[PDB]
């Protein structure tokens, strides 16, 4: 926290996954714990956290340095639209820093690392953050390789969604349903209209998804990575769970658990740059492949008595 060192990286451009790329040496050469993660606090943004002195500013500035010369971003904005939804989201996310001025698009800046103690419970619970963010970085670059490639991005996610409720949901992937359901109809609750909209996307697709979804029950190499990577984090979250450092079959403990696991998996969705419409979307697809492809509610009636 008086460690920490934070760089923003200021880029309009929505797509950041070539940029994150450029940036992945500096994590490489850092010693210590670091992450990246996307951010609108200024205006869009790319951000490099690290704990220890290397890279280095000047290490920092001239790799970055390249890649922003050479892969410019074009991408113009709406400071006057915009600042009302950050104001908003500042209230919601719980910020208090400069919302003013902007950056102005392809510059390097230096900047001190935001506390997330009042909004995450303790200092411990801050702790355990970085250290998945650091881990779970790591694997962004792989998985940013591949969408890169071409692969789809929000496939690569919905797998990630589908692998943490099959290893860590109470029941496996049929005990994941309520909360995606969750997830999904707090959205469409915020926007009557959209119902129909993610009824019709998941309907034209929904025997493949559930194809994709058993595929991911039975096992896939970055299901199992995945799931993996929120093992080490599942014991650390317990313990911090229980002893009260850390955010609130509510006091169920391994429904808080599993709960946690899936911020952690959505967190990594925002990483990927799967916007908050686009998270909703799958947690909706998932929520109706996971009832059709099981009968989820044959089984809620079942065990109804």
């Amino acid at each position: 926290g008086m460690t920490w060192r934070r760089f923003d990286v200021a880029y309009h451009d929505p797509d950041l996954d070539r940029l994150i790329l450029a940036a992945r040496p500096l994590l490489s050469e850092s010693p210590g714990r670091s992450w990246f993660q996307r951010h609108w606090v200024r205006g869009p943004h790319l951000e490099l956290w690290f704990d220890h002195p290397e890279p280095s500013w000047e290490r920092v500035r001239e790799v970055l340095g390249t890649h922003l010369r050479a892969h410019p971003s074009r991408t113009r904005i709406d400071p006057d639209r915009l600042l009302p939804q950050h104001r908003r989201l500042a209230l919601a996310e719980q910020i208090d820093e400069p919302l003013l001025p902007f950056y102005d698009d392809n510059t390097l800046h230096r900047a001190v690392p935001r506390s997330r103690v009042h909004v995450l419970g303790s200092a411990a619970a801050e702790d355990l953050f970085h250290d998945f963010h650091a881990a779970a970085s790591t694997a962004a670059f792989d998985q940013l390789d591949a969408v890169v490639a071409g692969e789809s991005r929000l496939g690569l996610a919905f797998e990630l969604m589908i692998a943490a409720a099959h290893a860590h949901a109470e029941g496996g992937i049929t005990g994941g349903f309520v909360s995606f359901r969750s997830h999904a109809e707090a959205f469409l609750a915020g926007a009557a209209g959209l119902r129909e909209r993610w009824e019709a996307e998941y309907r034209t697709r929904a025997e493949a998804l559930r194809a994709q979804v058993a595929a991911v029950v039975t096992g896939t190499p970055r299901g199992r990575a995945w799931t993996g990577l929120l093992d080490g984090f599942a014991g650390r979250g317990d313990e911090l769970i229980a002893s009260g450092a850390l955010t609130v079959v509510l006091r169920s403990p391994s429904f808080r658990r599993y709960r946690l696991l899936l911020n952690l998996t959505a967190l990594q969705m925002s990483r990927l740059g799967v916007t908050a419409v686009q998270r909703s979307l799958l947690c909706h697809f998932a929520a109706s492949a996971v009832e059709e492809e099981y009968g989820v509610s044959a089984i809620e009636i079942a065990v109804g008595g």
